[PDB]
């Protein structure tokens, strides 16, 4: 209670007019979604509304709006964005449920701009309806009955951030309270907060907030569409409260997100078909430690029904899931040789007690699945650890730049030699970036006025119909324009390519066959490396590591040795269940619930690495706070019976949010870990070890209710390390070398010595070279003869005219016009206007036929190819962008005209739709190239 | 010495004039066979020949019969058919020889329709000079000192060979002298005979013979471009005689195949790099049995220079080749960790005592490599002896017909799925059959007249430019005389697919880590089958079988055992070297030289199968009869030195002829068998254990010098079986079922119960179908509003007309004249005449905007569309085949241009070139569907 804030948070939502109230929630949502968008007070009595009968059995949003919109007081604009008519459909008809999709109520709130109490302080935007994979909860109580909400983060130092709020400390308490503490009005329906959780110049952080409908005119009471329903028994029946009341509040609450995980329902098993384990899987050696944290086995049957709903070409090894409170990786038994449907949980995996009576307790729910495994390279943070870890410094970082150098030229060759031949750049750019995305959104190629979107598109649309990158100057623009991108994208990650690593799904062997420093790893198909190729790892030594790696022992060297036994699990990797600790555990305190390890069998990266042991790890206990207080001491202030229950249930709802919204000192800490290694140049010493236990420490913050605050991060500097005091940024931070003399941190030195040089001298090859193009024949022109075609035909004409003549010149004149435009918002709709009056130039018995007015598509007249050619042949010159970004389309058809030859076959017109599903064919170009060159 | 025959034989070859005698070798090639072509006498004084010098320094054969050719007396024609440039240009320039390449001199010889004597016998007509990969022989003397002709088998009963041969008996002895006595004149070279093998209503079956350059007028002597050569030194190089006079002469010659065998060189090894091995791997029982046969080892460096050379993906892990006179397979060894280069020879692979001191005879030669594996299926042969080896034949059968109706159903469903949107059928039409090899020759899609030669390719061409399948007829009847034409294969093999199985080579285990009845196999690659994927196979049984199986045994069951040892083995299957006899002797008297095991995996075919044992073989050698005679036996009759081994060697090649032109009898008795086995319904019983037998020992005819004629046949059925008389036929060789009641062969079950049913089945859902399709809207007509575009245009102004007008007129009329002309010789040479006939219907200011002369090619102007849809409107009707054959190419125009929709997208013009070179987007196709369907 500020109050300052409010009255502001007054009325925040949208109202909801009475003529409004006959619904339907979809018609309700995006009717208020045009009012909002046009301006449009929703509670005027000038416009005299109302209700269309007909919005009611509406199948396109665009049948209510253009109601509307009408009116005169909408136009505007168009717009809103408009859902989806299959979506707008099953909102409508469907329940808002289409199979495994649910229709999502979303929306953003960004600051008022506005000021003074009584406006706002939020303006709120509702999003169009939408799909989005529906979960849990969405699919046992209906997804019309939860929204969702972009929110400015209230703790948000700063400086963007309204005076209003935090220049009056806490009302931050006041922000929290208005969220939580009641319902909130919006399309008729009554809203509760349930869950908030970060979301999915310098902008303010936006927090995504959850509500459940409780009630709304059109439920109905109760115990005992649409019924109300609280929250707090919502939760309830998610997390059986009853029996879990000596958890930490706050770790109960972080565990509502695992009813809100986004989930593929793949069958649900009966009781009998499912064996819950008492205990772990612990070392042999006594230790008492976990050795299959958050894994467990299933049925081979059960894997193969995943395949079949999932639709996947193959039955996955293991998948990432859920399954009543359990939650992990489940990995198919290799033992298994029944036809029965069953699966295992184990204590590490179940979150909270569970009966597992109700069906949606006792459905398998898949997160993700093992899948085919591409080449990871090196990201640059795992560097520090390995140059650490190397038997000899000085060779793994001449070893390090030679690679990258090495590998620079190599790719620099093979660009430039295929450049050479328009089969093989068509080649090359399509391998160079995927369009079919694109492709499949729009069932054709998007262009932007005469020339696709996509610069890699134009390179190969202009090829397709005959232009030759090395002999015309537009396609060489576009696709030097295109290297140069790619260059700048990687002198900004020094993720070196290492063909032979990949991340990989860890898996503990159950089956007691791996000795402790052996990991099993098979691949579902040939894993390729350049020159050679692997199905499986054997007797060799391997790196593990997960990301990020800190300590000095977050990365291991291991022996690859292949087990017959396991042979059919495949895209995982498995580690030993033997040994004191699970091989997890020493890779930055990980385990085996989803989890991904960097593997790297490379030859040179493995073989100087030297295995560290585990740090002993500083008490900080001082500095990190866990608030332990239970569900049970929260009731304890309400009493006992339902009541007190359903208050507690709101308490941890209420103190779990002010917990949620406080700053992230992760990523400060990290930060400042990264400067403090880097000046010190060390990730070993004391200094490190503390700030990695530290970061360590504070990525389970949430669920361990760790209490770090400012006070606590500067004690905590204060008396182990620093500099309070900002450390500076790395010299790697900058785009040049601002340092003094070589670098020093082999980062700087990979950026700076090898990679900047390299990168330079492998530009100023082909800037050379530009440069190297008059009338050797060769070389690259804006000109070309064959597109001034259709105007030396008409000024032949014209000669001869009468009148045609008449027609050429305002044709000519009207170009000219057009150019001028074109040499005067975003860049996408200045170019539409200009490509409007472009086309908007327009001509008995030569007018009829250069215009064939029985085409519906005036662009493909002959009047559109003689437009093109005259553009051309005047403004080849002169604006070379403004002919092919105008024009592009046609002159390529005349191209592919002019170039046809009689018996040397025939040049295909294909529809716009038909040439989006066509792809370059690989071995064409070879097996053509190959007979080419003798 | 007939003679009657001779004279005849005189004079077979073309003489060469002394005008021509000034060369070079290509020169005098290529002129000759425009001389024979055009039926022009080379000992003319009519023609005032002559000796172009222009013709020393040609690069393109067509400057050296332009020339000519001239004259007047040659024109014909054009053609002979013309040898190509790069071909041309090397033997001209570049040695004959083409890095691998030897450019080849061959000669077909078909009887002289003629007659009497002193007519020729033989017409020769020379092929134009070609590349094929050279081999040891052409590498070590040069390509252009071989000669090979292909000719009428003297031996070839009957009835369509001249009488003059052969009711005169032996001259058979007459041919060979003519083919091996003496020397042979041709283009100023005299050939000499060395080798003779098969070829690689009724036709006479031809030889080809082998014949080297032993002098010409351009070479010199000797002893010591171009030396004088003989053919017993040649041969003397190739097999060095002096330590080979202990073989069977027979077996000797047949080793010749072994120098001209086509190959890849590799690598010549040094002395010190080559393991000669005394002794095979010999089995462990004592039993003496060669367990290696074949097969030896070769360093991984040397499979890496074979990957190298050849430029495949990846290092093999084993290869087909040559070494010296070591012939067989070599694997790498698993135990090789060093980087030196080294092979094995075994004594089972020398094939015959190699000194291996030129760097030819230590050179590896690869014939092929293990490659990646493809699904083998079953074929019919296997089938007797799989249903003789099953536990339950009854059940084996009717799973077997089951299989069958289900693989039928499963490809009709896909179909006819497909069938239903352009993107999908496009998709299908690709899969359906592979057209890149001739795009690749063409460097574009050939077209006959108006459209692409294939049919398939004619359908998406088609499609791409807007049509359906399912709305345009022509596109409907195309797919289905496609459809139908794939039915029609199906009844005529029985090739059962089982996906699980494939044809692998076959190597043996030298590391013993197999025991006897176990098999390694692993893949390269995924191995998928529909639901299901392989990288290896491992703990379970699997049948391996050698095609062609006779006997009850040459199928066996064993046991697939992954060895980790083994792990880098990949597309090659690996036998025991334990146990009494090799597991490939087992499979048809097998072994590791080449073999590929038939391979299955299938649960069930595997589980019903029963081991039989070794068959108890019949002693056949009152029938079989083996000429020992060696060289040393046969020298003894001219004494001792080298004249008298000279005449030896030459002995040798004549007796070795007679033996090699005599009848062969393997297919003779493998048709007996097949047709007694038939009969019986047993591949079991005595009778069938002896043919098989029989058969067995006539493979190895040739090198086993067994002399088997037609009185010890007629001896051996008598004495053993039958039925002298003819066998009939089984019924599954004629079309329909002409037996008695329901099939009891399985094949006739199969054929005619099962396979005939379901085929008719099939075919009658879409006749039915046909049909059903008058405005259901649907359903496919041939009309199309959009291709009468231009036609209804032009008519519209033609009003209006004054005289465009009498131009439509000119036009219709003479559309009529041409589509006359295509109701009225090879079909596409006709195709042709009317599509030239069309073309040539040709047009101030009206005409030059229809013809856009500007255009090189015609058929791109304005005036084709326009002739295109008109006499669609005038013939749709009518003569469907006759408009879309001759103007498909514009119909597809118009449709694109009809088609298109102002901001959906832009058609694309794509040059003949550039649209060859794209294919379908299998992900594409699939993606854009799925968003189709919700
Ligand atoms: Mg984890
Ligand atoms: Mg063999």
């Amino acid at each position: 209670h500020a109050p300052v804030v409010a009255a502001r948070l007054r009325n925040i939502w949208p109202k909801f007019p009475k003529w409004l109230h006959e619904a339907p929630l979809a018609v309700a949502w995006e009717v208020t979604r045009l009012f909002m968008h046009c301006k449009v007070d929703l509670e005027d009595e000038s416009l005299g509304l109302k209700y269309d009968p007909s919005w009611s059995t509406a199948r396109d949003v665009t049948d209510i709006w253009k109601t509307l919109y009408r009116l005169d007081a909408f136009r505007g604009k168009p717009f809103p964005e408009k859902p989806p008519n299959d979506v707008f459909v099953t909102a409508m008809t469907g329940n808002f449920e289409s199979k495994g999709s649910a229709v999502v109520l979303s929306a953003v709130l960004d600051y008022n701009p506005d000021n003074s109490p009584t406006a706002p302080l939020y303006l709120v935007k509702l999003k169009p309806l939408m799909f989005e994979q529906g979960c849990r909860l969405t699919r046992r109580f209906g997804p019309d009955r939860f929204f969702e909400i972009l929110i400015p983060s209230p703790t948000s130092t700063s400086p963007s951030v309204p005076p209003v709020v935090s220049k009056q400390p806490a009302a931050v308490e006041e922000v929290i309270q208005w969220l939580t503490m009641g319902q909130h009005s919006l399309v008729g329906r009554q809203w509760r907060a349930f869950f908030a959780k970060d979301a999915g110049p310098k902008p303010i952080i936006k927090e995504r907030v959850h509500f459940f409908a409780e009630t709304g005119i059109t439920f109905r009471p109760d115990v005992f569409q649409r019924t109300e329903f609280k929250v707090s028994q919502m939760l309830d029946w998610l997390l059986q409260l009853d029996n879990n009341t000596w958890q930490p509040h706050l770790k109960l609450f972080s565990r509502i997100q695992l009813g809100l995980s986004k989930t593929y329902a793949i069958m649900t098993l009966e009781p009998h078909q499912i064996r819950h384990h008492k205990t772990d899987l612990l070392s042999p050696s006594g230790t008492g430690e976990v050795m299959n944290d958050g894994v467990g086995r299933m049925s081979r049957s059960v894997a193969k029904r995943i395949r079949d709903v999932l639709g996947l070409g193959d039955v996955p090894s293991a998948v990432q899931g859920r399954f009543g409170s359990a939650k992990g990786m489940w990995v198919i038994d290799v033992d298994d040789t029944g036809d029965e449907d069953w699966i295992e949980t184990y204590p590490s995996q179940r979150k909270w007690e569970c009966d597992f009576v109700d069906k949606h307790q006792r459905t398998l729910e898949v997160r993700s699945v093992a899948s085919e495994l591409k080449s990871a390279g090196l990201n640059l943070q795992l560097l520090p650890v390995l140059e650490d870890r190397a038997r000899d410094k000085v060779k793994m970082r001449q070893a390090i730049g030679d690679r990258l150098i090495n590998d620079l030229q190599r790719q620099f060759s093979e660009q430039k030699h295929a450049l050479n031949r328009p089969v093989e750049f068509r080649q090359w750019v399509y391998e160079s970036y995927s369009s079919r995305a694109t492709r499949v959104s729009h069932g054709r190629v998007p262009f932007l006025a005469g020339l696709p979107d996509s610069q890699e598109e134009t390179l190969n649309f202009l090829m397709n119909s005959g232009f030759d990158p090395k002999k015309q100057k537009y396609l060489q623009d576009i696709a030097w324009d295109l290297q140069k991108r790619k260059c700048d994208t990687l002198k900004s990650k020094l993720n070196i390519r290492v063909g032979r690593s990949a991340y990989i799904y860890m898996i503990a062997d159950f089956w007691g066959v791996l000795e402790e420093n052996e990991v099993h790893v098979g691949f579902s198909s040939k894993f390729r490396d350049e020159e050679e190729s692997f199905t499986l790892l054997s007797d060799c030594d391997v790196l593990v590591a997960r990301s990020p790696a800190h300590f000095p022992s977050d990365i291991q060297r291991v022996r690859a040795v292949f087990k017959p036994e396991l042979h059919s699990l495949k895209d995982v990797i498995i580690f030993s269940t033997k040994g004191d600790v699970p091989l997890a555990k020493k890779l930055s305190g990980g385990d085996y619930d989803g989890d991904m390890a960097w593997v790297c069998w490379d030859p040179e990266i493995v073989d100087g690495f030297v295995n560290a042991e585990m740090p002993l790890e500083p008490d900080l206990s001082r500095y990190l706070k866990k608030d332990k207080t239970t569900f049970k001491q929260l009731m304890a202030s309400h009493g006992t019976g339902s009541a007190a229950k359903e208050q507690t249930t709101y308490d941890m709802i209420q103190k779990s949010f002010h917990f949620a919204l406080q700053p992230n000192f992760l990523g400060m800490c990290t930060n400042y870990k990264e400067r403090l290694c880097y000046i010190n140049n060390s990730v070993s010493n004391k200094p490190a070890i503390i700030l990695s236990s530290l970061v360590g420490n504070l990525v389970d913050q949430s669920k361990q209710g760790i209490v770090f605050n400012e006070a606590s991060w500067a004690q905590l500097r204060r008396e182990l390390l620093g500099g309070a005091l900002s450390l500076p940024d790395p010299m790697y931070k900058s785009d040049s070398w601002l340092g003094r003399g070589e670098p020093t941190h082999i980062i700087d030195y990979l950026k700076f010595s090898i990679a900047r040089p390299a990168i330079d001298k492998e530009l100023e090859a082909f800037h050379n070279a530009m440069k190297a193009a008059k009338d050797t024949e060769d070389g690259a022109h804006f000109w070309d003869p064959d597109l001034a075609s259709y105007y030396t035909f008409f000024k032949e004409i014209s000669d001869k005219s009468r009148s045609s003549a008449l027609l050429f010149t305002t044709l000519k004149n009207r170009i000219g016009e057009v150019e001028k435009e074109y040499g005067r918002d975003p860049y996408p709709v200045r170019v539409n206007q200009v490509y409007e009056k472009w086309c908007a130039i327009t001509p008995s018995k030569v007018i009829r036929l250069l215009e064939l007015s029985f085409l519906a598509d005036r662009e493909m007249n002959t009047w559109a190819l003689l437009r093109a050619s005259t553009a051309f042949k005047l403004y080849y010159h002169k604006s070379p962008k403004f002919v092919w970004q105008m024009a592009g389309r046609q002159l390529a058809y005349i191209k592919a005209q002019m170039t046809s030859r009689p018996g040397e076959g025939a040049p295909a017109l294909m529809t716009a739709f038909m040439y989006a599903g066509l792809m370059p064919d690989k071995k064409f170009t070879k097996q053509y190239v190959a007979r080419l060159e003798g």
